[PDB]
């Protein structure tokens, strides 16, 4: 009607018109965290519910890692209508990340490039922040609004696996799921952790630590992967995930590629690209990972989602849930928009609900 259109066509280009990207991010985290936005009006239909990873998800649309790196805005994100929230990436020690400027808008492409470099308050800060609302989150989770916590590695860390292990020990007890983020393009060497041998060693240690947690505090573990992997890397990932019983995959992070056709002035900035130009590359990665794992490994699909169609494409390709972030362009109304369009499409296409559509392209 008019709620979306005051944001898509006014307020945001006003601010994006004024505010440097990193300033906009920081203000939005602050604004969201204080709950200053009206509560979303879209009431989730039962067709949007999904049961996966040991939990109920009231709707399958989450906020991707990177928006709330330090766990400050979780409640306001649920108020905006996200079915689930992922915070992080969080690193063991605090660290500042790269020098500014380090995040760039490509408005002609509906894309962003970032090179934050894991700016993080650190495990200890985030631990206390989540502990202060831990019981409130236990109720949200029971009511179908689960919390994920995404783990990174410090820049100077001399043992990657021990950084991730420490994350499991400190934040695992506060998370419904953890993510081993081995796919940031902005930390040197990190993506080589995706190789077969390094991945198997790393994930064995992660899983052992997770399994050492008390039962009520024992999160699902997912591995978040890049869109830029070879066929061999994808094969190798699928094989490790199955051998170890990894609980799921997040597909995908940002891309270090620069697709032909980008128009933004800032297209050759170093960093990960997000948004529309990533969309189909991510969808295709989902598609491949789903087939490689025989449809038995839950995938959270992410990259370039800004509509119901985008979401349903990923769900049909094999995602059980989806996330968005970059769709910074449209503001909060995009959340209810994706959800309502996805419900309309599932009905049009003859699905009883999201669950029935998961992986449907592979059974055509
Ligand atoms: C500014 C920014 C910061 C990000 N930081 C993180 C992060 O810390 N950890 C992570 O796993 N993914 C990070 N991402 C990636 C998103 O989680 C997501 O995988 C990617 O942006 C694709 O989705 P989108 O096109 O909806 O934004 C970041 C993305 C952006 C744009
Ligand atoms: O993360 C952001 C922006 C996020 C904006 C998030 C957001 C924007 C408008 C809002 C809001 C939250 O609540 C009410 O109106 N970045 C700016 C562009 C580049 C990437 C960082
Ligand atoms: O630079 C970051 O912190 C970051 C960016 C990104 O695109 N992906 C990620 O995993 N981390």
């Amino acid at each position: 009607t008019g709620d979306e259109r005051f944001y898509a066509e006014h307020l945001m280009p006003t601010l994006q018109g004024l505010l440097d990207p990193e300033s906009a991010h920081r203000l939005a985290v602050r604004f969201t965290s204080l709950g200053l936005l009206p509560r979303a009006r879209f009431q989730d239909s039962d067709m949007l519910e999904v049961r996966v990873l040991g939990h109920k998800f009231r709707n399958p649309v989450g906020i991707a890692a990177g928006f709330d790196k330090h766990g400050e805005a979780v409640d306001g994100l649920y108020k905006m209508g996200f079915g689930f929230v992922e915070i992080g990436s969080v690193t063991p020690k605090p660290q500042e990340g790269n020098p500014r400027p380090r995040v760039f808008r490509l408005p002609e492409d509906q894309a962003v490039i970032n090179r934050y470099g894991f700016n993080s308050h650190g495990l200890s800060v985030v631990e206390h922040r989540l502990r202060a609302r831990q019981q409130k989150q236990a109720k949200l989770t029971e009511d179908g609004l689960p919390l994920g916590v995404n783990l990174g590695k410090n820049k100077t860390s001399v043992d990657a696996a021990e950084d991730y292990a420490e994350g499991v020990r400190v934040l695992g007890p506060l998370a419904d799921y953890l993510v081993v983020n081995v796919s940031s393009p902005n930390t040197a060497g990190l993506r080589s952790l995706q190789g077969k041998a390094e991945l198997r060693r790393l994930l064995t240690k992660v899983l052992q630590e997770r399994d050492g947690l008390r039962r009520v505090h024992r999160p699902a573990v997912l591995v978040k992967i890049a869109p830029d992997l070879t066929s061999q890397d994808k094969e190798d990932i699928a094989s490790v995930v199955k051998e170890l019983g990894i609980d799921g995959l997040i597909v995908t992070n940002t891309t270090v590629s620069r697709p032909a056709g980008l128009q933004g002035a800032l297209r050759s900035e170093t960093g990960g690209l997000s948004g529309k130009p990533l969309r189909d590359l991510s969808t295709q990665t989902i598609r491949e990972m789903y087939a490689l794992t025989q449809g038995r490994v839950p995938i959270i699909g992410v990259g370039g989602v800004s509509s119901g169609q985008d979401a349903l494409e990923k769900i049909r390709a094999g995602a059980s849930l989806v996330q968005l972030y970059t769709a910074t362009f449209w503001g909060p109304p995009v959340v209810g928009k994706v959800k309502r369009e996805l419900e309309a499409l599932l009905k049009e296409q003859g699905f009883g609900g999201v669950t029935d559509a998961i992986g449907a392209d592979h059974r055509r």
